[PDB]
């Protein structure tokens, strides 16, 4: 019926890789910036380590199982698993951190042409995870990370499955927990209004509670104002009731770029083209032997 996924769990031991820094920390642990130097294989991969009650074990393989799964670029894929007294997530250093927090530290340079490429590289992805048969479930602007400003990609598959985040969620997932590459969809069109707003807090101020009796009567988030009627028409689709009425990935993958080719006809931004990001084409971008995680094929 479905293809046996002949994914590879690659067992790292604790004495190949050392935690630098803590990144982040929340309840599920934290996570550190460190350096994997595997075998005797002279390299040094930059990598975000999670590092971890039985049940929550369960919750952090089943991540590991999904993250193990997907090979794209626009998708975080796991690198491996430690298993020490906690299990620790090896996965790759996004240096520039989450793509909400991003837009919002680096909006006065962040031009059309990239927001555009953002939308289309986020498509892409979860296009890979519809290919995949993956439900992401908790697609939003925070899980979106930036490996340079020109390269994003799609991670936290701790609520993944195949075949609560609210305020991103399709009205058919808050009412009956009905998930689908459609629902995605939706949580896509609320992901590009963040991104066109620079980092706004999508229906800021009004409870969880309120979101879905405020979608029933056909309110929807507003028209960003660098957003011509062309990108927020795309984002109003992603929010139809009929879930098969919305966009699907792989049109969206179409008309973003599209409008990418053209940047300056679809957003409206001040002193854009004359805007600078960091580019690996910059001094003191990126440290000997050092080899990113895309460069570093099987053991
Ligand atoms: C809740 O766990 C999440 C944490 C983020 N995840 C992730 N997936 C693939 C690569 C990756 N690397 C990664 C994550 C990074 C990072 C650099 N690289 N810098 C930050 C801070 C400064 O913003 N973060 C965040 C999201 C956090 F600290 F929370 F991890 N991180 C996916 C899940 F493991």
């Amino acid at each position: 019926g479905e293809a046996p996924n002949q994914a590879l769990l690659r067992i790292l031991k604790e004495t190949e890789f050392k935690k630098i820094k803590v990144l982040g920390s929340g309840a599920f642990g934290t996570v550190y910036k460190g350096l994997w130097i595997p075998e005797g294989e002279k390299v040094k991969i930059p990598v975000a380590i999670k590092e971890l009650s039985p049940k929550a074990n369960k919750e952090i393989l089943d991540e590991a199982y999904v993250m193990a799964s997907v090979d794209n670029p626009h998708v975080c894929r796991l690198l491996g698993i430690c298993l020490t007294s906690t299990v620790q997530l090896i996965m790759q250093l996004m240096p520039f951190g989450c793509l909400l927090d991003y837009v919002r530290e680096h909006k006065d340079n962040i031009g059309s042409q990239y927001l555009l490429n953002w939308c289309v590289q986020i498509a892409k992805g979860m296009n890979y995870l519809e290919d995949r048969r993956l439900v992401h479930r908790d697609l939003a602007a925070r899980n979106v990370l930036v490996k340079t400003p020109q390269h994003v990609k799609i991670t936290d598959f701790g609520r993944a499955k195949l075949l609560v985040p609210i305020k991103w969620m399709a009205l058919e997932s808050i009412l009956h927990r009905i998930y689908t590459h459609q629902s995605d969809v939706w949580s896509y069109g609320v992901t590009v209004w963040e991104l066109m707003t620079f980092g706004s807090k999508p229906y800021d101020g009004i409870p969880a509670s309120e979101i879905s009796s405020i979608l029933e009567k056909g309110e929807r988030l507003p028209q960003p104002p660098i957003c011509t009627i062309d990108v927020y028409m795309i984002m109003v689709k992603c929010w139809m009731i009929d879930a098969d009425s919305r966009p699907k990935f792989r049109e969206l993958i179409i008309e973003f770029s599209k409008m990418a080719r053209d940047p300056q006809r679809y957003l409206v931004i001040q002193g854009d083209e004359r805007m600078h990001l960091p580019s690996p084409t910059d001094s003191n971008f990126y440290m000997d032997d050092v080899v990113d995680a895309d460069e570093y094929l099987i053991p």
